[PDB]
């Protein structure tokens, strides 16, 4: 059957009497429809239609099985490895051109900038009551948390991102350092992501700082403005006699690092600080994780081994490590009164799963829907992780190692921390997955480019529809009921195998059971 | 402090500044009282007293350490290993007139069959609102079951329990089959357990009947009289079809026991009868699956391969095959509305979860608390579950491989139920676990002796106290608040690796949480 279309979705191919095998239900013949943004899939041949319709942005790679003619084994068709955990595949009948006649329109809009064409995004005419690109105001934000204040002022160094051009053009720093003490001390961080506010405590004025690893190398170079920069911090907190750094990297990784030019700081450099490593693994290591998952979830569970088969994966164990980092840091914050500062190799991937999973715990504006959109414009998108070259939009690249599922394991990490307080979180459960669909959909453009910066220059808010504009038209299939009993407190997840699930929801939502 | 000793309860000795060294907690310094009934440790040193009951009858154990020459920290005194999932150490002091005494004590109280001393049982005299012995009436039930009928009558030929010596008193078998008969059919049951009527469909008519194995053996002989029998609770069900034999135990298992003279019902011996083997496992294989589950669990856990450790033991195994068959005899009654007979080896293990466990997916009765009291005295107590023999209440011989916790995984598969719906049970967790405490703790006769014949002899309904009279009388502690919600009908819960969980509960819930 034909499939519906949205305002600049027009057909670019279609073939009818093809077979989608489907690892639930057995064959089933219908038509396949593949739009300038999804592919669908409808057959009449079920009582309720059977209809398969995904979006481009979600296919991975896409191969031939059989090959030429009618060689194969009873097997002429093609299939889509899709990221979010389905693969999907689809047969052809011997007398047929649809079979490269699909293939060839798959492999040109599902990777759109590989062929030089534009994103959905961009053709998308769908208009809303609300502007989704205007909802995160870096002046409201800060002054929601009291900054500008005595200890704190912000700086526009930036505004033309001069200082650093993968952070915010807004910056947050101790009132005591002037503007070319911040130069100094960026020379000294890894691509000038010098220590920077993310979160300041209402009554205790402990702070929650973001940064890249200092620049130390093999010869131990050290340097007096960032180590007075990290003093300037500490002063901040008036009441507080410590500073700790919560270094997100394996001890063992970080020394690797620093024979690269990276590394941290040291117990004699930063006399007031205590530097922490919370054995959080780099992005290559999670796409392994995931992609080993996938492997024993789809399509069919081996029960059997299903709990040594997860355990192999890591999946889990590395969520706990998230968490776990998370909770030391908002612990030091909340119950110690002592500020903190976080890192990592570049600041752009664990720094922001542990940012924003701490201010959750911490601060309830970030658990309201509004208030969650603000933490993901806030954290991810503003202060410069790489969505794209994470994600991947359109490139036929697959293989590429520099994606990782970055963003996709920090909305585990929420999920986690809702089935853990049923009533503290606004938002429910879809609402996540509806984020994660958009994520690959590159619908909206709100999880394009690799910055601020970038989504300026590409002038993403006049030429892409906000993903918040349309969530924020249908709230009603976001919304938690059971959203009060809690409070306006702290929270604290249990990392422990024995609290943390899988997030059946999401990586197994396809069987129809 | 001391402890609070019940009506009957006698403080057999006493010594104070004893140490405890707690697994979780450091050492802990208090008295150590022993009773007739238990293990009593308290100390008034941490702003919560804390306080450690335990019934002797838990007690699996009593080991010295050090005697000959070791002072250390806590390095002398001794130990318990008990039965519900922990274990006590506790240093008492080397000298001071104790250097032999609380041991002592111990090891006479806490193995009173052995040494030949009244269990608590018979010793305790507190007085309760009903009587838990008259809760259960044979009669009662088969009446609320619409027996005796045209189709099923009750015969008394077992009163004198000379037909069979583990079987109840009174047996319901079919109507047109004499008594006679059945002593002739009792001859090719093992240990006599012939067929009979456990459970009945309102509607069908469908049966459930349990035994123990035929008594075929190498000689592949066969009785006329037991194919004639399994012909009359066909033909008692109008005839229908055909009639399903469920063995319990493996493939392999039933043909061990064919060359050993018993055996399972061949195809054209009982041309009309479909039998399935449900493959769960003996005693035996049980018992080190508790095993290898205390070891992972208690005390500390180690986090890092809990997943594996977990599948190691094959616990959550066993649960689903034997929630598995218990699915699928129900599933044969509700839905194929056939009668069907469950049995295995001696068919007082494995018959017993299996009936027990469908009968509560099929009859809503049993999901009340009174309902699943009279459950449990009917197919486990009535029908003879050797809990003496499985449990081997004071007894020295903790080696025995006689012992088996057949029972208690029962329970784990109810309260696996009880997870999945939520509110169709009108007992709570607590309940379940109070029910595993008096298993051990031998306060109550209720789970004493081997059969129903030998409780008589030692008349237990008179000389101790029921369970049920004490559970009964704080019904509101072991009340489920949700229940209700649902309706009377059939409950099927999932069987899967994916659905089953650790009752941590009672596995692990020692632990400081």
């Amino acid at each position: 059957e034909e499939p519906p279309l949205l305002p600049g979705e027009n057909i670019k191919d279609m073939a009818k009497d093809v077979t989608y095998i489907c690892p639930f239900t057995g064959a089933v013949r219908g038509t396949l429809t593949v739009t300038n943004y999804r592919l669908y899939f409808k057959s009449m041949e079920r009582d309720p239609p059977f209809v398969l319709d995904a979006s481009l942005g979600v296919i991975n790679r896409v191969e031939k099985i059989g090959g030429a003619s009618s060689r194969g084994e009873n097997s002429y068709g093609l299939e889509t490895v899709c990221k979010d955990i389905r693969n999907l595949r689809f047969a052809h009948k011997p007398e047929g051109r649809t079979r490269r006649s699909i293939f060839e329109n798959l492999m040109k809009y599902a990777f759109p900038v590989s062929n030089n064409l534009p994103l959905f995004a961009f053709e998308y005419k769908e208009v809303f009551p609300e502007n989704g690109w205007k909802l995160y105001d870096p002046l409201l934000e800060y002054r929601r948390q009291g900054i500008p204040n005595e200890s704190w002022r912000i700086t526009k160094i930036n505004e033309r991102y001069e200082l650093c051009d993968t952070y915010p053009a807004l910056l947050v720093v101790p009132a005591n350092i002037p503007d070319e003490e911040l130069k100094r001390v960026a020379s000294f961080r890894s691509r000038g992501r010098i220590p920077v506010l993310s979160w300041i405590h209402p009554e205790s004025q402990a702070t929650i700082t973001r940064c890249s690893q200092p620049m130390v190398g093999v010869s131990g170079k050290r340097s007096k403005e960032d180590e007075k920069y990290l003093q300037a911090i500490m002063d901040s907190n008036a009441q507080s006699h410590k500073i700790f750094i919560f270094d997100a990297r394996p001890s063992v990784n970080a020394v690797a690092n620093k024979a690269k030019g990276g590394g941290y700081e040291s117990e004699d450099a930063y006399q007031n600080a205590e530097l922490v490593f919370l054995d959080i693994h780099n992005i290559h290591v999670m796409r392994e994780s995931l992609r080993k998952l996938k492997e024993i979830v789809y399509p069919n569970i081996e029960e059997t081994h299903w709990l040594s088969n997860l355990e192999s994966t890591h999946w889990l164990e590395h969520i706990k490590l998230i968490l776990a980092g998370a909770l030391r840091i908002a612990d030091k914050v909340e119950s110690g009164k002592t500020s903190v500062v976080v890192h990592s190799s570049d600041g752009w991937d664990r720094t922001a799963q542990l940012t924003s999973l701490a201010m959750l715990m911490l601060d309830g504006y970030y658990r309201t829907i509004r208030g969650f959109e603000v933490l993901v414009e806030k954290e991810w998108l503003s202060f410069g992780h790489r969505f794209q070259l994470r994600v991947g939009h359109g490139d036929k690249n697959h293989a590429d190692a520099d994606r990782s599922p970055v963003f996709l394991q920090f909305i585990d990490c929420v999920w986690q921390m809702t089935r853990q307080f049923p009533t503290a979180f606004e938002f429910n459960e879809y609402f996540l997955i509806t984020i994660l669909d958009h994520l690959y959909s590159c619908l909206f453009g709100t999880f394009l480019c690799n910055s601020e910066q970038q989504r300026g220059k590409e002038n993403l808010p006049k030429r892409t529809v906000s993903l918040w504009s349309y969530i924020n038209s249908q709230l009603e299939d976001f919304t938690n009921p059971l959203y009060g009993s809690y409070s306006n407190h702290v929270l604290y997840p249990v990392a422990s195998m024995r609290h943390l699930e899988l997030w059946v929801g999401y990586y197994i939502r396809w069987n129809p059971r």
